[PDB]
Order: structure tokens, then C-alpha cells, then sequence
């Protein structure tokens, strides 16, 4: 029970307006400082990405699933996570700030 994110900049960019201003309150309750992705660019800096629906993603990171009760994982670097159940969605914070934190940088695109 504690502020999990505690000071972490969490760039999340959520397209339904109002799932936004949601799960703004969450990460805020943990101590998360929701940043925008820029404005033009593809992404900026940050420590933990969120977004709303899959196609939203710009790489990787917690994709929010209202259609979701938990938080499950559909691939590298892509998790679904249901907003409603904050205890899922610490789970998930847990789970993404450590699996960056180990695997900051594979560059697995061979060309």
C-alpha cells in the first residue's frame, strides 16, 4: 500500500476522453506525472507508457482495455489492462516498470 509509481513520469496517452481523465486519477494516486507524447513527434521521454486501445501504442507498453477484467499480456512489450480494477492496473505498473528496467533495449529489428 503505497505510492508505486512514486515519481515516475508515465506518458499516457489516452484517445476516449473521459478513460483519460480515469485512469489520470489512478497513476496520480501512485505518484505518476502524466505526460503528453509531444505534439508532432512520434514519442518523447518518459519511464512508463500508456495508452487507450491497441492501435494507439506507439512501440510498446500498458495498453488499457475497457473491455478487460484483469490485466493479461498479448505479446512483447503489450499488455491489456482493464482500468476499473486498480489493483490490476499495479500489477501491471509493477510488472512493465520491471521488465523495461531489465530489458531497457533489444534491438531484435534485423535488417
Amino acid at each position: 500500500m503505497e505510492r508505486l509509481l512514486d515519481d515516475v513520469c508515465v506518458m499516457v496517452d489516452v484517445t476516449s476522453a473521459e478513460i483519460r481523465n480515469i485512469v489520470t486519477r489512478q497513476l496520480e494516486n501512485w505518484g505518476a506525472t502524466c505526460i503528453t507524447p509531444d505534439e508532432r513527434l512520434i514519442s518523447q521521454d518518459y519511464d512508463i507508457f500508456l495508452t487507450d486501445n491497441p492501435s494507439n501504442l506507439t512501440a510498446s507498453g500498458l495498453l488499457l482495455s475497457d473491455d478487460e477484467s484483469g490485466v493479461r499480456e498479448i505479446g512483447p512489450g503489450q499488455l491489456c489492462v482493464n482500468f476499473n480494477m486498480s489493483n490490476a492496473m499495479q500489477e501491471a505498473v509493477l510488472q512493465l516498470i520491471e521488465v523495461q528496467l531489465a530489458q531497457e533495449e533489444v534491438t531484435e529489428s534485423r535488417s
